[PDB]
């Protein structure tokens, strides 16, 4: 229920709060970011909404920065909720082939640009998208900023919990974790998509919940 | 939803972390501090129940140890949600002038023992309470212990985002965070209430956040 919130994060960066109904989860809030590229700007990840889509899409088109284009780290509806929104509107959309696939799969929008393998450039030197193996869902990617030292986890950062199994690999998700960790662990702050955000202690966290989450089945 | 657990964070002093919703954050962790004296034990912020806090108590006691007293960083709930039972169970409790003073307004169960001032020892050369002003609440005050250069930040030590700033003296947070700064820059360990513990940085992270904080809302 509560509304949007976007808050400054760092320089050109934004975390934008959502919130909505999730089955047994009650109100949960997820977060996203926006990153801003010279008057240009991205979405990390959409708001639940298409409504809330656009609010944000609005509130930076206002403040001077044109939405050059969008990705989503998984298939579940809180990060592609509103490509139907944006590829409307022909603004560029990006999700892994998997993660479309999935979408797909799933009688859900598809974003309209697809990529795979281990590294992708949204944004040469900005933006980059690192795929750490099967977790949360068998198609997480993270988003990577160099120049800020983020890091966006998306819904594979649990940790407290490993939340919604539904599309879990509870098998591979402690060697994915374990990956994900050494890759990053030189960053300055890791975003989770249903957490606050923190440091790369994050990382470990995370691994440990995986590895306590293998070990529980 | 998740279980409260109680990790060793140093010796004789442990990390306890309770869970629970908080309108507008999820689900929100929440980490407080259980420092030992002599098969004794005293209570760094109480988890957000009566039912955890009773869990905490047990997990000491079942290991030989006397529940001295405990005491609460600030009035929000997620640290004096156990006084009720702490007090029931005539268990000293601590809480400081002004946080008393905002639990009665609020028609909540105070502590039975308060104090006011900058400093004040709830064990001498062991545990110390400070205040350093206004911030997260107009009550928020910080535990150090000397002898073992930890400090508990409490939710007054927000290094990431300032957070819930319902009770929030937008205004007087970046000169408190700059007392508490340079009053215990000597920190080896700081502990949030609601973020992983680090050191000494994180004094530093709060104060950009309060004057960001400030900034922002001017
Ligand atoms: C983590 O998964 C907590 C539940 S939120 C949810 O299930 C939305 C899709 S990740
Ligand atoms: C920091 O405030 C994060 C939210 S926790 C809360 O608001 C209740 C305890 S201060
Ligand atoms: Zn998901
Ligand atoms: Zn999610
Ligand atoms: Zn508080
Ligand atoms: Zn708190």
């Amino acid at each position: 229920l509560p509304d949007l919130k976007i808050e400054k994060l760092d320089e050109g960066v934004y975390v934008h709060t959502s919130f909505e109904e999730v089955n047994g989860w009650g109100v949960v809030p997820k977060h996203g970011l926006v990153v801003l590229v010279n008057a240009e700007a991205y979405l990390i990840d959409t708001p639940f909404t298409a409504k809330d889509t656009e609010k944000l899409v609005t509130w930076f088109v206002e403040r001077g920065y044109k939405i050059k284009g969008s990705i989503s780290s998984h298939f579940h509806s809180d990060s592609t909720g509103g490509i139907e929104w944006l590829n409307s509107r022909s603004i560029p959309t990006y999700a892994s082939e998997l993660t479309n696939e999935l979408l797909k799969k799933d009688g859900k929008v598809q974003a309209t640009n697809s990529f795979s393998g281990v590294n992708y450039w949204l944004v040469k030197n900005k933006i980059e998208v690192f795929y750490p193996g099967p977790g949360h869902t068998p198609d997480n990617v993270v988003v990577w900023l160099p120049e800020r030292k983020i890091l966006f986890g998306g819904c594979f950062i649990k940790p407290y919990g490993l939340g919604n199994l539904g599309d879990a690999n509870i098998e591979a998700w402690p060697k994915s974790a374990k990956l994900l960790k050494s890759k990053y662990g030189k960053a300055k702050l890791v975003v989770p998509s249903h957490s606050e955000v923190g440091d790369a202690s994050l990382l470990k966290l995370t691994l440990e919940q995986a590895v306590k989450g293998l070990n529980e089945s």
